[PDB]
């Protein structure tokens, strides 16, 4: 019933990025430069296939610094993790939701079984609760 | 003596990202959100080894739109490509430098055999002409 730390996620397929700046409704706590990653099973889902159990999506959130008309990556703030298990995570739509502070396996963040995460992701029911779209 | 189009680069290792905003000295043509990718060979060099022949670094440059304090990736502007061949690219320090407009193999951007690219990358001679640092 716990989401595994997605060991090796930095070697996975980079789906997309986005910057959330001060003023954005999600600045707290989603502020920063984020990178979405997908394991092979998650790519099958993202391509328009179905998500197999064992699909993992990671959102990797960095602080950034302003550096002369450049936003430069600073320290990692956290990672968000969605792990597909249709039966074990059925209460949250077949994805298990976890956060790791600074991306550290020992800093698990979620305290409500992921109901808060799922509450926002539920808007994306028709893309199987995933916001990110595969781009070329 | 032409750099090959790096087919499949989107499936490679994501090294790092950066945003270059308007007013940056390199705004033309490096303005946008960029993602650096490395093939397996290039990872050896980034980890502290010698870059082997066949190492390829790609910088993938997107337009973005500031939409309510989110920077949102738009169309791809171009890719920059560095291809390691100590002998074939000896005039430019063993890297071949090329750009592909909109990331399309038929839109080559470099017109000076990469001397302009090399002129700036030469400052990084001590890190084998590569600016990007591997981060976890
Ligand atoms: C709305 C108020 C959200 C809440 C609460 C949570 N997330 Fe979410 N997440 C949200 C958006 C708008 C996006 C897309 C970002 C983009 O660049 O397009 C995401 C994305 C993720 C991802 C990546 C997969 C995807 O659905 O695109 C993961 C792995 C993820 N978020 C995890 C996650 C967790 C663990 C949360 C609770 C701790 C959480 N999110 C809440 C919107 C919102
Ligand atoms: C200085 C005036 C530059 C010129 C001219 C060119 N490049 Fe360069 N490039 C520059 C910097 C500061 C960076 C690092 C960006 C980052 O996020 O840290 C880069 C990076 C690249 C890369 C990625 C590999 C690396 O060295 O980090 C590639 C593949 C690359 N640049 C290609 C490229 C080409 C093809 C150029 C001539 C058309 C070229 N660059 C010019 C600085 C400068
Ligand atoms: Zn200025």
């Amino acid at each position: 019933t716990k989401v595994k730390y997605p060991d090796g996620f930095r070697s996975w397929y980079h789906v997309k990025s986005m910057v959330i700046q001060p003023g954005h409704p999600l600045e707290n706590p989603f502020g920063g430069i984020h990178h979405v990653y997908a394991n092979a099973e998650a790519i099958q889902g993202l391509r328009g296939g179905n998500y197999p159990d064992g699909a993992v999506l990671v959102v990797d959130l960095f602080d950034y610094q302003e550096d002369n008309h450049a936003l430069v990556e600073g320290k990692r703030k956290l990672i968000g993790v969605m792990e597909r298990d249709a039966k074990r995570f059925s209460a949250t739509g077949g994805w298990g939701y976890e956060g790791f502070g600074e991306g550290k396996p020992d800093k698990r963040l979620v305290t409500d079984g992921g109901q808060g995460c799922f509450g926002c992701h539920a808007a994306q029911k028709e893309s199987q609760y995933v916001f990110s779209r595969l781009r070329d």
